[PDB]
């Protein structure tokens, strides 16, 4: 039975952190990574986290099942974040939260549900996105197609391009949007872009599904969430998919939420439980750990204020290292302006570097990258800025 | 969008729950539940659990992300306690493991492999089984049918009918097998006839897919695999879903794996990518926390020695429930012959009661069941039996 079967393809990623690893050179750096890194180069257990932990210990009395769609308090907590307390559509009961395993889970989920109980076909990602977006939605059995977003010439958005690609999206399809820190561009759009998207969203009849996996990472909490915020003001239905992975640190925990919106609560809960259906047919419930965890700390005043403040700690390391690393460059020689990486908000952003220098730096320098030029500024650290920023400038 | 979606149907287990909760009589008595319960009526958490969770809350430095298949010590342990150690199918590195979101998960992932990678269409289920399977492997696409295995006449298995049903199933076409402990007839095959359907099996050209979700839950953890090992010994190809909700009390956690057999090392590699593929696409990677418990006992001797000691505690729990069950029914002025219930393995068995007596019951008595007569042996108590047996005796 499975004799013919052929080799899955790589992963990039996977493929170059082997390459790293069985690397015996000295100033190795990895860039290619996808986690968040502190300045010594690693991915601690938050503080927050640690002694949320140590409470469950201490209290959990059962390990039984959850509901299907988990915690109830992680939802309320979830969705007041989303949608900031006061929100209409939580006093209206517009809205239902699934607890699921990750980001990645919530989009499977919401993909799966879409494609049984709608007559969704298409879904529309954007370019230089998340190469994950379109397995998870071929796997269910919907077609991906790719707006156009960013502009590899001027390195920014071309808005222009973007509304005129998504002209050519019917009535009734899927336009998915990256709440903030867009992977991996870094590039977002304005609070006045994102009004202009969502009124053109409303006219034109598509679905929006939001992909929120770094609420906090480019300007806070409630800043990140103005997009979406703008969104959910017009529309009478919508989908998000948020993860707990990167502000919480909890990444191999699978922390994530999967929101409906509906035009009232009658609707939404109808539709909501064709969306339990759906998870009952893949892993049955959540795992409890992880999202007892998030729920712990967002209800504790304490815990809250201790775990905002190693977010801001890691959004901060952050834009220190975009600022640190265009410096370092224009001091050590750069041929070329690289001051857009301050324009772009969270761990990604192009380089701009061609596919043979990125096979050079790691060739010659050990400095290792995606060929697309992409890289994750976590990866850099004060200590390393400078040999890392003179390599470039040799293969420039 | 969401304006015409038709609200799924119910799983009266939840609808019996709720129903239970809701009764404000005092001698109620939940035999509806799916898990273990002890004599005062709780799912605690394990004493090597909690032990083991204390060690990584103290040990755990990180939670970045796990490799796609998970904890690789926790492959390698699953597999010993599949196949017991020194098996040539590990010797011989012809199996290869995944981490999965419990139970349920591993079967989501088989099927999505399958649907994508064979040319499997049809997947036979047993009768009077699990009825989550036929939504899991729906969901992948796959067509489910049904084989003969339970008598309701004569309460046991009906090894006739079932190696005829199971003949009109086609070469390539899968079959699932519960490994021990069927649920939820309680019913499982003798060794012989393990034996006998093995023979068939390889003979026919199945695709054997193993549902082991209760192993040490029938006469040990060695014996309650000889089924499976009767298989290995003869199959290429063969697929393992195994969970650790119920035997190591971490429901909730999602712990649980998806096991690979191939011909050769080679072969199951190659096959293993596509598998792990399917994983991608769906949830990404797997919870730690759980998996890690499960690691971290297995392979610490102490540790492992007081599990094994819970879990044998367990086991006897019911042995004896389902024998005081018998006894008190008896002593009750019990109209029929319930010794059959003593012949059945693990917390399922159908008590034989009609719809009508089951309704009855819960309506005049405060006893719950399922409908189909299903009673969870876990839910009975030495405190709460001669109610429970007066109440039977009242509607037989």
């Amino acid at each position: 039975m499975f004799e013919n079967i052929t080799a899955a393809p790589a992963d990039p990623i996977l493929g170059l952190a082997d390459l790293f690893r069985a690397d015996e050179r000295p100033g190795k750096i990895n860039l290619g990574i996808g986690v968040y890194k502190d300045e010594t180069g690693k991915t601690p257990v938050l503080t927050s986290v640690k002694k949320a932990e140590q409470y469950l210990l201490e209290n959990e009395t059962t390990k039984n099942y959850l509901g299907i769609d988990g915690i109830p308090e992680f939802g309320r907590c979830t969705q007041e974040l989303l949608f900031g307390k006061g929100s209409a559509l939580i006093n209206d009961k517009r809205a239902r939260t699934a607890q699921t395993p990750g980001g990645t889970g919530a989009l499977r989920v919401a993909a799966d549900f879409l494609a049984k109980n709608t007559s969704v076909k298409r879904v529309w990602v954007s370019n230089a996105s998340w190469p994950n977006h379109k397995s998870v939605f071929n796997s269910a059995g919907l077609e991906v197609r790719e707006y156009a977003y960013y502009d590899a010439e001027n390195h920014t958005l071309d808005f222009d391009a973007l509304i005129n690609s998504l002209n050519e999206a019917q009535a009734g399809d899927v336009v998915l949007f990256h709440g903030c820190c867009h992977n991996a561009t870094g590039i977002d759009p304005t609070l006045e872009q994102w009004q202009t998207l969502a009124q053109l969203s409303v006219e034109k009849g598509w679905l929006p599904l939001f992909d929120f996996a770094y609420q906090g990472f480019a300007r806070g909490l409630e800043e990140d969430a103005e997009g979406l915020r703008a969104f959910a003001a017009m529309h009478k239905e919508l989908i998000v998919a948020s993860s707990y992975s990167k502000n919480f640190g909890l990444y191999n925990e699978r922390v994530g939420a999967c929101t409906l919106v509906a035009a009232d609560s009658e609707t939404v809960d109808r539709a909501f439980s064709q969306m339990k259906a759906a998870i009952r047919a893949n892993y049955s419930n959540p795992p409890a750990h992880g999202a007892s965890v998030v729920a712990t700390i967002l209800s504790n005043d304490a815990l809250r204020a201790i775990w905002e403040q190693e977010l801001t700690d890691m959004r901060q390391r952050i834009q220190r290292m975009r600022q640190l690393f265009v410096n370092t460059l224009q001091e050590k020689g750069a041929n070329r302006d690289f001051s857009f990486i301050i324009k772009q908000n969270g761990m990604f952003s192009f380089s701009g570097l061609t596919k043979e220098q990125v096979l050079r730096l790691r060739e010659e320098f050990g400095v290792y990258a995606v060929a697309s030029g992409r890289v994750n500024v976590a990866g850099m650290t004060p200590d390393n800025m400078a040999p890392l920023c003179e390599a470039i400038v040799a293969v420039l």
